[PDB]
DNA sequence: GCTGATGCGTC
DNA sequence: GTCGGAC
DNA sequence: GTCCGACGACGCATCAGC
C-alpha cells in the first residue's frame, strides 16, 4: 500500500484495511509500529493514545494476525512473560558503545550528546550508520525486530557482549526514518510513550472487539461498534475491557492469552485462562495515605483491619495439587530456587486437609539467635537462584496476610473477612518461620495511632489498612490499589528530615530533558570540615520548583569540584555546584552505603550512610552549608533505628 | 581464577 | 520505592 | 482515583578485563 513513512494510525475514521501501510498477509513493517509510537508520544490524553494503538492493532488483526503478539510486546517493551526471566543484558553502557560503533563516532561524543538531549534515541536517529552500503537492506519488520531482541537476550557466556553489539549495529544499519529512535529507546528501557500496560490492555480489548479475529479475508466486520449508539458502544467496550483485564490480572501472560483470543475470541477467554496455582498473578497493591483522617475519608463507614507493614520482599507462594511448590515475586519473577528453606517448610505451615493454595506473604529476614526481625539490607544478601538449603545464611520468616486460592477455589471475588478466616483456620503458625501478620480490627482513631507507633517499635514500616467486607475482594482489575499504606514519614512534620547541601546536578532524561533531573546532596562533616556526598535526589519538587532550581543553581556551576567536597564512588555530576543551596529532604530510613562517604567510619569502618526513599520537601533559604545536617547527626539518626 | 563494571531485580 | 502531571 | 514516567539506594549474577 502507501509507504509506511506516511502511515497515520491517529487518522479520523481510521479503516483497518484501507488505512494500513502493508498488504494482507505481509509482515507488519517496523516503521508502522514506529509511526504509531510517534503519534502516541505526541499526545497527552491516554484515551487518544489508546485509540491510536487500537487502530494499529485492528490492522494487525485484520491483515497479519501472527504479528499481534510481537507488536504487543514491542508496545510494552517486554521480551516475554515475566516468569521466564528473559533479560537483554543491554543497558545504556552497551547501547552507547553500539551507537558509537554503528555511526563511526567516538564514544565520548555520543555519550555527551545522549546526556544533553536526554534521549539515546535522538542520537541514533540523527546520525547515519557507516556500515550502510549504497543500497539499504530490506525494511525492518515488527516480528523481525522482536526476534532480534530475543536473540540478544539469549546470548550468554564469554564474549557475548560483542555479539549483542553486532546485532544492535545490524538493526541500526537497516533503520529508516524514526525507527532508530525507538530501537535505541527499547534497548535502553525508555520508550517514553506515556502508554504502558493498562493502556495496552485497553487498546487490545477495543481492537479485538471492533475488529473480531478469525474472519475470512476480507473481513466482513471491520468495525463492530458502528451499528451502536455512542452510549451503547462505550458500555460494551467497558464490559469487554473488564473481561480482558480480569483475565490478565489472573494470568498476566500474553503467550497464553493471545493464541486464545485469536482462536476463540474475548468472550470465551475466561473459560480458557483462569487463576491456577503455578501461574503467577498480579498482586494487590496499596495507595499511600497521609494520615488517619484520610483513611476514614477513603473507607467511610466500612469496617477495616489494620496490619503491620513488614519490611521485606513479597512472596506469592503457590502449592499445586500433587505437592509442587512455586514462589513468585510481586512482579511475577520466579523465586522458587531462591527459597529452598521455605519450600521444605510448606508441610509445616498447612494442615493436611489443604490440597492446593496461593498465599500472599512478606518474606522477612529473621535472626534465630536473637529471635527478631532483621533489616531489608540483610534480606537482600540472600543468594538469588539455584540455592541449596544447607548453604542458607540469612534465615527468613514469612508473615502471611492473604489467601488467594484454596483447595481448587479461587478467592478473588471473596471478601477479605472470608479469605482471612480461611487463612487463619487452615494454616499453622510457627514463631520465626510462618506467622500471621499482626492485626487490629478497630475504628478508634486513638487505637489506630497507637498501633502505628507500635508497628514501628516492632521493626515495621507502618500499617496496611484493608476493608473487610465492603469492596474487600482481590479483584485487581476493579481496583489495583485497594489497600492503603500508612507510614509515619508520610505525615507532615513527622519523621526524619535532613538539611542537605546541593553539590552537583545531573542533566535530565525524558520528561526532564532540557533541565536538571537529579541532584547530588551532601552532609557536613564537622571533624574534617568537608562536605560528604550522602545521596542523590530526583523527586519531591513540582515542575515549577524544578525550573526554579535550574535558574537558581546556574550561577553556582563550577568547572571543577571544590577540594573540600568528597563524593568517593558516587556518580560524578554533569555540573559541579559551588556549595551554597541547602534543601530539606525526607526519607523513610537510613541505610549503610557501599558508595557514599557521608559518616563513613562513624558506624561502620568501610561504609558511610545514605537515605532510603529520599525526596525534596523545600528549600532552606535560612541555611548555609555550615549549618546543614552534620555527618555525626546522620550517624545518630542511623543508630536510633536500632 | 580474581576483581570491577554493568544490568536489572528488590524495595 | 516517592512524587507530581495529565486526564 | 488511575495511569504514567521522571527520579532514589542497593546487591546478586554475569561478563569484560585482567
Ligand atoms: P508499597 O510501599 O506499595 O507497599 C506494598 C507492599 O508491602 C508489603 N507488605 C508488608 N506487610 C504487608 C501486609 N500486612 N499486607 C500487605 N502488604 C504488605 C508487600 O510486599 C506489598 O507489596
Ligand atoms: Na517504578
Amino acid at each position: 500500500s502507501n509507504d509506511p513513512s506516511g502511515y497515520n494510525p491517529a487518522k479520523n475514521n481510521y479503516h483497518p484495511v484501507e488505512d494500513a501501510c502493508w498488504k494482507p498477509g505481509q509482515k507488519v513493517p517496523y516503521l508502522a509500529v514506529a509511526r504509531t509510537f510517534e503519534k502516541i508520544e505526541e499526545v497527552s490524553a491516554r484515551l487518544r493514545m489508546v485509540e491510536t494503538l487500537s487502530n494499529l492493532l485492528r490492522s494487525v488483526v485484520a491483515l497479519s494476525p501472527p504479528d499481534l503478539l510481537p507488536v504487543l510486546y514491542l508496545s510494552l517493551n517486554h521480551l516475554g512473560p515475566p516468569q521466564q526471566g528473559l533479560e537483554l543484558g543491554v543497558g545504556d553502557g552497551v547501547l552507547l558503545k553500539a551507537v558509537a560503533q554503528a555511526t563511526g563516532r567516538q564514544l565520548e561524543s555520543v555519550r555527551a550528546e545522549a546526556a544533553e538531549k536526554g534521549d539515546v534515541g535522538l542520537v541514533a536517529e540523527n546520525s547515519r550508520s557507516t556500515q550502510r552500503l549504497m543500497l539499504p537492506p530490506p525494511p525492518l519488520t515488527a516480528s523481525g525486530v522482536f526476534s532480534k531482541f530475543r536473540d540478544i537476550a539469549r546470548l550468554t557466556g564469554s564474549a557475548s557482549t560483542a555479539k549483542k553489539i553486532d546485532i544492535i549495529k545490524g538493526l541500526f544499519v537497516a533503520c529508516r526514518h524514526s525507527e532508530a529512535r525507538f530501537i535505541a529507546r527499547s534497548l535502553s528501557g525508555r520508550l517514553r510513550l506515556g502508554l504502558a500496560e493498562q493502556s495496552v490492555l485497553a487498546a487490545l480489548s477495543q481492537a479485538v472487539s471492533l475488529t473480531p479475529p478469525g474472519q475470512e479475508f476480507p473481513p466482513a466486520m471491520v468495525d463492530a461498534g458502528k451499528g451502536k449508539t455512542a452510549e451503547a458502544r462505550k458500555t460494551w467496550l467497558e464490559e469487554q475491557g473488564m473481561i480482558l483485564k480480569q483475565t490478565f490480572c489472573e494470568v498476566p501472560d500474553l503467550d497464553r492469552i493471545i493464541p486464545v483470543l485469536l482462536e476463540h475470541g474475548l468472550e470465551r477467554l475466561p473459560e480458557h485462562c483462569k487463576l491456577s496455582p503455578g501461574i503467577p498473578l498480579k498482586p494487590m497493591l496499596a495507595h499511600p495515605t497521609r494520615g488517619i483522617s484520610e483513611v476514614l475519608k477513603r473507607f467511610e463507614e466500612a469496617a477495616f483491619t489494620c496490619e503491620y507493614k513488614y519490611d521485606g520482599q513479597r512472596a506469592q507462594i503457590h502449592a499445586l495439587e500433587g505437592g509442587e511448590v512455586k514462589i513468585f515475586s510481586r512482579n511475577q519473577e520466579d523465586n522458587t530456587g531462591k527459597y529452598p528453606d521455605i519450600i521444605s517448610r510448606i508441610p509445616k505451615i498447612k494442615l493436611p486437609s489443604v490440597t492446593s493454595f496461593i498465599l500472599d506473604t512478606e518474606a522477612v529476614a529473621w535472626d534465630r539467635e536473637k529471635k527478631q526481625i532483621q533489616p531489608f539490607q540483610v534480606l537482600t544478601t540472600r543468594k538469588r537462584k539455584e540455592v541449596d538449603a544447607s548453604e542458607i545464611q540469612v534465615q527468613v520468616c514469612l508473615y502471611a496476610f492473604d489467601l488467594i486460592y484454596l483447595n481448587g477455589e479461587s478467592l478473588v471475588r471473596e471478601p477479605l473477612s472470608r479469605r482471612r478466616q480461611l487463612l487463619r483456620e487452615n494454616f499453622v503458625e510457627t514463631e520465626g518461620e510462618f506467622v500471621f501478620a499482626t492485626s487490629l480490627d478497630t475504628k478508634d482513631i486513638e487505637q489506630i495511632a497507637e498501633f502505628l507507633e507500635q508497628s514501628v517499635k516492632d521493626s515495621c514500616e507502618g500499617l496496611m489498612v484493608k476493608t473487610l467486607d465492603v469492596d474487600a475482594t482481590y479483584e485487581i482489575a476493579k481496583r489495583s490499589h485497594n489497600w492503603l499504606k500508612l507510614k509515619k514519614d508520610y505525615l507532615d512534620g513527622v519523621g526524619d528530615t535532613l538539611d542537605l547541601v546541593v553539590i552537583g546536578a545531573y542533566l535530565g532524561r525524558g520528561k526532564r530533558a532540557g533541565r536538571y533531573g537529579g541532584f547530588l546532596l551532601a552532609s557536613y562533616d564537622e571533624d574534617s570540615e568537608e562536605l560528604q556526598a550522602i545521596c542523590k535526589l530526583g523527586t519531591g519538587f513540582s515542575d515549577e520548583e524544578l525550573e526554579e532550581h535550574h535558574q537558581s543553581l546556574k550561577a553556582l556551576v563550577l568547572p571543577s569540584p571544590r577540594p573540600y567536597v568528597r563524593i568517593d564512588g558516587a556518580v560524578i555530576p554533569d555540573h559541579w555546584l559551588d556549595p551554597s543551596a541547602v534543601w530539606e529532604v525526607k526519607c523513610a530510613d537510613l541505610s549503610l552505603s557501599p558508595i557514599y562517604p557521608a559518616a563513613r567510619g562513624l558506624v561502620d569502618s568501610d561504609k558511610g550512610i545514605s537515605l532510603r526513599f529520599p525526596r525534596f520537601i523545600r528549600v532552606r533559604e535560612d541555611k548555609q552549608p555550615e549549618q546543614a545536617t552534620t555527618s555525626a547527626q546522620v550517624a545518630c539518626l542511623y543508630r536510633k533505628q536500632s
